[PDB]
């Protein structure tokens, strides 16, 4: 098996997810099934799924293309709110463990008191301004209340520092009471002027940071003294991004979400974030900024972490969030000319195929579960992608019994892996059989048509396969022996089970087998038994009385039968010629039969009739 513990754990979740789809039961959320796998791995994987769950928990318009939803301002703003919520709750957890040692012992206080207990450890310094509030510097209290996502707690601190904060009291009030955490253009410019004029080059880093979080200003300043870690930097910038240009505000000192997204993907990039040691940190950077496709593409190239990237993509696919490439030939990560900037396309088919191809040779059962995600996908020619992957896997692996089921001698069918995806498995088996047929795998196709109980196609292909080998020697491990044996198996099973194709195809098949028996007795030297066979077949005439009706019947015999007339005539003539020598009136009728064959041969057009008729007459001459 090529699947490791986590990869296999994921596969089981896909098995469960698919089982519910097929049986029309209440379908549990895939993200939840996948998140439970993090228990078997580090906290990075648990944190990844926690983030993914929150970033994809947004309100989407139903029955709508992912591009329309992903491009709407409502959805884009909700991604930011979900990212800010995650980053704020994450920091509040870091504060709970800092004060209580671990999240277990926190068993809860309000944000204001929690921050106070936190500053005892965080700030057990000179530059701070505007005094304290109940023992701790006011701006540190405000910043960390905001960093924990509790604006009400921050306002309580402001309400207790009205004295020295000045006009910031009313600015924070408007900010908190605004629905989108945004000041009015007039108050924002006022604050911005106040920041540039006075509070720039200030000694209280918390004051500067709080000011331009509220004012969404100094966007090139990362406030590193207080927002020293990557998540603090994401939280800061996401609080400052402006989505669309309203046409009235000044663009100076403004950070749009598009720029910020392109700064992290293009300008900074993998290298900046110490990528190999902390690939999940860059994945978080991309995913928290709603660059889902680029995030998946990035993590997918980390082959040790590829399963995580694939199953995040499956969640995005199932939630109708994923932006998919139009074609299967595009790169893994691409973009279309009319898509908004920073929105990218993921080649979903390619990503899934590259993943299954790692293990479909050793674990075909699992690969089939992942193929089912392509049941609604179509290839460049319009074929169902799930059936195409199934057909190719079946044909290339030759695991016909396991995947498609096993036909038993009594006509029953043992279920296969395919039975887990439907109850009407016959059309799928037939489809795979046709694919094998178009590829020239006629023996394989016939077996598959037999599994599908498609008698017309089985005997059609067997006629095509038997016809060339009818006169050949049934040598061990030869093509004729193999084809003859599977023809005898079919004949026996079909006779016992009462199965029959259309009369024309059906009679051709059993006549081809009867001729195979004729030649085998002939090649084995059983001249008399061979003669008894061909006579009972009433195929060629042995007396002038039967010549006319044999010529008539030959006009409706299949090309497969007509192709073998030459060898039937030669072998039959040699039988009469052999029986003639062994006598040395038995002669009159023996040479009369030979002359009947020549007469019959002359009235019938058949392959190689010139050289054959010559050889027949040459044997007759050695009898008269």
């Amino acid at each position: 098996s090529s699947l490791d513990n986590i990869e296999m754990a994921y596969a089981r979740q896909i098995y469960i997810y698919n089982e519910k789809i097929v049986n029309g039961h209440l379908q549990p959320n895939l993200v939840d099934l996948c998140a439970s796998v993090a228990e078997l791995d580090d906290k990075s994987i648990s944190d990844m799924w926690t983030m993914v769950k929150q970033m994809t928990d947004v309100l989407l318009t139903p029955a709508t293309d992912a591009l329309k939803n992903r491009s709407s301002v409502e959805v884009r703003m909700e991604f930011v709110r979900q990212a800010l919520a995650y980053l704020e709750q994450s920091y509040k957890n870091y504060t709970l463990v800092t004060v209580f040692g671990n999240l277990h012992q926190a068993q809860v206080p309000g944000t204001y008191q929690l921050v106070r207990s936190f500053l005892n450890i965080k700030l057990p310094l000179p530059g701070l301004q505007d005094g304290e509030v109940e023992g701790h510097p006011v701006w540190a209290l405000i910043y960390y209340c905001m960093r924990c996502g509790d604006l009400l707690a921050a306002s309580q601190v402001v309400n207790r520092a009205q004295h020295q904060l000045g006009e910031f009291k009313t600015w924070f009030q408007e900010y908190m009471n605004s629905k989108d955490r945004r000041l009015s253009p007039a108050t924002e410019n006022k604050l911005r002027l106040h920041y540039r004029r006075a509070l720039r080059n200030n000694t209280d880093p918390y004051k500067r940071a709080v000011y331009c979080i509220i004012g969404r200003c100094d966007v090139t300043d990362n406030q590193s003294e207080v927002a020293d870690k990557t998540e603090d930097y994401l939280w800061l910038k996401l609080n400052q991004v402006c989505f669309d240009d309203d046409g009235t505000s000044s663009p100076q000192d403004r950070l749009t979400l598009s720029q910020f997204q392109k700064q992290l993907l293009e300008d900074y990039g993998e290298s900046h974030f110490t990528v190999n040691q902390q690939p999940f940190l860059y994945f978080q950077v991309l995913f928290l900024t709603a660059q889902f496709e680029a995030a998946v593409a990035f993590l997918f190239r980390m082959e040790r972490l590829r399963c995580h990237a694939v199953h995040v993509a499956l969640v995005l696919f199932e939630l109708k969030l994923l932006l998919k490439s139009s074609g299967q030939s595009a790169q893994l990560l691409s973009h279309e000319p009319g898509d908004p900037p920073c929105l990218r396309r993921l080649n979903f088919v390619r990503l899934l195929m590259l993943y299954t191809r790692k293990f479909e040779s050793t674990d075909p059962r699992e690969a089939l579960q992942y193929f089912y995600f392509l049941r609604d996908e179509k290839d460049s020619q319009g074929e169902n992608m799930f059936l195409r992957c199934v057909s190719e896997l079946v044909i290339e692996s030759r695991e016909f019994d396991m995947i498609l089921g096993k036909l038993e001698n009594d006509g029953s069918r043992k279920p296969g892996v395919i039975d887990k995806f439907t109850s009407d498995t016959k059309p799928i088996i037939n489809k795979v059989a046709s694919v094998a047929e178009n590829k020239g795998l006629f023996e394989e196709a016939a077996k598959l048509y037999d599994l599908a109980k498609n008698a017309d196609k089985v005997l059609e292909l067997m006629n095509k396969l038997l016809s060339p080998v009818v006169p050949q020697i049934s040598a061990p491990q030869s093509n004729k022996e193999r084809l003859k044996n599977m023809a005898l198996s079919i004949a026996e099973r079909y006779r016992a089970q009462g199965i029959s194709a259309n009369k024309f195809v059906d009679s051709t098949f059993y006549l081809l087998l009867d001729l195979i028996t004729f030649f085998d007795e002939y090649h084995s030297g059983h001249i008399d038994r061979a003669f008894d066979i061909i006579e009972r077949l009433k195929l060629v005439p042995l007396n002038q009385e039967s010549v006319e009706e044999r010529v008539a019947a030959f006009r409706n015999f299949s090309d497969e039968i007509r192709h073998n007339l030459s060898e039937v005539l030669l072998a039959t003539m040699n039988i009469l010629f052999t029986q003639f020598k062994r006598l040395k009136d038995r002669d009159s009728q023996l040479r009369s039969q030979a002359r009947t064959l020549i007469t019959f041969a002359g009235m019938i057009p058949y392959r190689t009739s010139g050289d054959t008729n010559a050889r027949l007459v040459q044997m007759e001459v050695l009898m008269n």
